[PDB]
DNA sequence: ATTCTGCATGGAT
DNA sequence: TATCCATGCAGAA
């Protein structure tokens, strides 16, 4: 059958996403909008695919912020060394259709 | 000290 | 006023 893949978001790396502490925070629309829905704290875990095949798994979940959610996935450090990026470097999140998998890139900061 | 958690804050807009 | 995510910041180990 014929195949196509939907851009869905991209994020710009942040300190906070680029360091140590092992999670990229992800807007609330976009998270919603884009990735599962998800109605418990800790979340699911969730697999992206990259263009050289591997899959990566991280937990995707959120907190209670304010009176919503902030939402993050979880065990990302590997994967950022692995791809050689810091703060400023941008993720893109894709998706294949049809069948809606999940798959995920990167590009290097402007300069 | 250190890393991990689980939010809460407040700066930026 | 409002929104909201980058970073703070305390337990707990
Ligand atoms: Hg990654």
């Amino acid at each position: 059958l014929n195949l196509n893949i939907v851009p869905l978001f991209e994020k710009t790396l942040s300190a906070s996403d680029a360091g140590r502490i092992g999670r990229l925070v992800l807007p609330k629309a976009c998270a919603e909008a884009y990735f599962p829905p998800i109605s418990q704290s800790e979340g699911i875990p969730l697999k992206i695919q990259d263009v050289r095949g591997r899959e990566w798994t991280f937990q995707f979940r959120y907190w209670p912020n304010n009176n919503s959610r902030m939402y993050v996935l979880e065990g990302v450090t590997p994967c950022i060394q692995s791809m050689m990026l810091q703060a400023g470097d941008t993720v893109t999140f894709s998706r294949v259709d049809p069948g809606g998998k999940l798959i995920m890139g990167s590009r290097k900061a402007a300069n």
